[PDB]
């Protein structure tokens, strides 16, 4: 597995990056206080996840750059860059946790949550982002890709705060309205909030540090990556609730937030008249027992095993849109991933 | 007044930077709604204040660049500039608000107070903030200043960011500790979170539009801007408490808030160890009773009296300045930014 692989120099390269994102600020001692809470927040959310969208950067970035050109330097920048991308991932469920009222993430309590913390770790989150471009000034600025990798993160960035908005949108606090939860609007906002920055962003990222910029061979590898990406959000809201916690590190929220999950679409999809109400009844509320009778009419609709299927033809989807569009690109670069998150 | 002079066509500017945020995703309708609340959420955030900071970029921008270089697209490109700060300015005080649990802004309820907001309103106010990259896109790409823009629009975030960060530390909530809040601790927080953004920022921005991107220009600019923000700081923090609401359009929180406030700072200048115990047991609490026990304490100082002395030494000391600094740009640059702000 070339992640595990690649895994344990990445993560080396983490306090490396922590440094030089203190060390960057010496000549100033008046921040000095500022700098440590900084460094607070790289440790305590940006350590302790899978690391698969930044190691996604360094894996493409080894089978896209001819192995004459990954001398030292330009490896130092694709560990870099993949760090750039955990940093974007860092902000985004730092704010994210806050908004979806979550309790814990990567098995320890959500920052916003530590006492002493609460809505601090707004500016916190935002800290985080700014750090991306940040480094992307410090080791790559001279680069010839150096611009299009400033663009790629902050249109990543905007495409998923627009998928973040159509979330929020369609999931309103105290309002049941399940008429919403259609899969045609469930693709919309899967696209935009996580498909993009998960899947697009660090493989676009790795073909603008191998110097592939062409608009075609993006739009190529996006076909791919996009698809990829909806099946890891359907995933992630399939685990939401039927996860085991101690390994997805973190504990389900999406019925009590009335979100437009992928389990109360293909729910609508099935239930009975009696069945909707139950739902109607149910949905969108803090109630443990109500949530349970949602969980309980998921498992007597199969969803669990809907699931199970839906992987299934969404894996040979996903190898057969590989067939179709990885040319010229190695297919070993979407297969490496598929396998990760599959 | 140059200022009241470029107003009104800075501000009729505004609905055509919201049709073109809009206009610009009409080819992607399943973000409709999402676009409909960006829309939304520009309205609220971005409309009302007094827009000293984008009109600062406007008013520079034609006393920079040579009257025959200002054609059509040229204003059209210093008026989306001047936005752009705006934008900035709605993405912090949307947050800011939030962090610093205010009630009212620009004579309106602070937008995550509305009824069905909240916590929604992290998201908004990033989707404010990539608003400024979208537009820097659309109308700059093609100048020669472009990366310096986007460059300088990071870094102003960069250093406001860490400047809150300070702002938030040295004002721990339930925490009295008065032995943080010095002069010295207050000038860093001040320069950071605020006077880059608000002086250093428009104007350097005007600078690279006209050309003017040496490092001792910008370096002798700065040291104006950073004194003249410093300033701007002082009064925003004497108008929390002593100004009149239905002209600064807010209601202050700073005591409530334990805010380590030029007041403050100035009180235990000159406090009795009588006096400080006072300042002891009421700041830094929610209770409308010890707020006023502590705006009693400020008036038993004279501080509104030494605030109106500091005033003249500080517009005298910035005046100095500016006969020091402002070659080889024209001085009214400055002079009329002191004049709005003094
Ligand atoms: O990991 P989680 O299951 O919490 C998922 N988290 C997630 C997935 N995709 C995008 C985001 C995201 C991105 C930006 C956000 O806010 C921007 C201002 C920060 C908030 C959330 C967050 P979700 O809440 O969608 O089920
Ligand atoms: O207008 P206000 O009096 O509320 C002032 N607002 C203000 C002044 N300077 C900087 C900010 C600011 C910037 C960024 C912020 O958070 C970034 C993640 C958004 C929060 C606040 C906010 P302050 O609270 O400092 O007295
Ligand atoms: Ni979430
Ligand atoms: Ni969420
Ligand atoms: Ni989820
Ligand atoms: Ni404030
Ligand atoms: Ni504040
Ligand atoms: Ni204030």
């Amino acid at each position: 597995d070339v992640y595990a692989q690649e895994k344990q120099d990445f993560v080396q390269h983490f306090s490396q990056i922590v440094r030089v994102l203190t060390e960057d600020e010496m000549g100033h001692p008046e921040i000095g206080d500022a700098i440590a809470r900084l460094k607070e927040v790289l440790e305590y959310n940006a350590i302790g996840g899978k690391y698969n969208r930044g190691l996604t950067v360094v894996v493409a970035f080894r089978e896209l750059v001819e192995p004459r050109k990954q001398d030292a330097d330009s490896l130092q920048r694709a560990w870099t860059v993949g760090w750039c991308v955990e940093l974007l991932q860092a902000f985004f469920l730092v704010a994210d946790d806050i908004m979806d009222s979550s309790l814990t993430r990567r098995g320890q309590i959500c920052w916003y949550q530590k006492p002493g913390v609460g809505l601090d770790a707004i500016n916190d989150a935002n800290l985080l982002e700014a750090c991306i471009y940040r480094l992307l000034k410090l080791y790559c600025r001279e680069q010839p890709y150096y611009l299009n990798l400033i663009e790629l993160f902050l249109q990543s960035s905007y495409q998923t705060e627009i998928g973040q908005t159509l979330d929020l949108l369609t999931a309103p606090q105290g309002n049941v309205d399940l008429v919403r939860f259609t899969e045609k609007r469930y693709k919309s906002i899967v696209k935009y909030k996580t498909a993009f920055y998960s899947f697009y962003l660090p493989i676009a990222a790795a073909m603008y540090m191998a110097g592939i910029d062409g608009e075609k061979e993006h739009a190529n590898a996006k076909k791919i990556l996009l698809e990829m990406g909806e099946f890891f959000q359907i995933q992630d809201d399939y685990l939401d609730l039927f996860g085991d916690p101690s390994v997805t590190g973190k504990i389900g929220t999406d019925i009590q937030d009335n979100k437009c999950s992928w389990l109360v679409v293909q729910c609508l999809q099935r239930a009975t008249p009696e069945q909707y109400q139950i739902l109607k009844e149910n949905y969108g509320q803090k109630e443990a027992e109500k949530v349970a009778r949602v969980k309980a009419l998921y498992e007597e609709l199969d969803l669990p095993a809907v699931f199970l299927q839906y992987e299934e033809d969404s894996y040979s989807h996903i190898m057969a849109l590989i067939e179709q569009y990885a040319a010229p690109l190695p297919p070993a670069v979407f297969l490496g991933l598929a396998r990760k998150i599959y």
